[PDB]
């Protein structure tokens, strides 16, 4: 239901999908791959869902820019349909 | 301190403005324009700033996309410093 992402530690992109994993309880086999999360947003996760992105700045210059794209892909479940609400502090 | 935009009102790009102008309380001579909202949110504007946008997929298809360059100029603001906060509800 709640998920927290601190860009203070999103050191790499695969912190990002380590701390989703967890955060979002996705699936064992998690493939961390902006597919594998588009895939368990539209049938695994349980939502309504709110996601807080603490200092989404770090987590996206620390990361070569490769947040921004995670984040369209929730920003985009949420077009298609899924309850989901961002909060990016 | 708080602002609450609802795509399910904006039917236009300048309806956009007209609510922005209230809800974040800009001049009177607010120019309606990117570059008039950059400057009120480099000086007027009053952080810190909880933005909420309801439904932000309405409010971006019924204007043309032209949602996306406003809530950048936000993101913008964030990242040169301002302290806001968005939810994109």
């Amino acid at each position: 239901k709640k998920a927290v992402i601190n860009g203070e530690q999103i050191r790499s992109i695969s912190d990002l999908h380590q701390t989703l994993k967890k955060e979002l309880a996705l699936p064992e086999y998690y493939g961390e791959n902006l597919d594998a999360l588009w895939d368990c947003l539209t049938g695994w996760v349980e939502y309504p869902l709110v996601l807080e992105w603490r200092q989404f700045e770090q987590s996206k210059q620390l990361t070569e820019n490769g947040a921004e794209s995670v984040l369209q892909v929730f920003r985009e479940a949420k077009a298609e349909g899924a309850d989901i609400t961002i909060i990016l502090s």
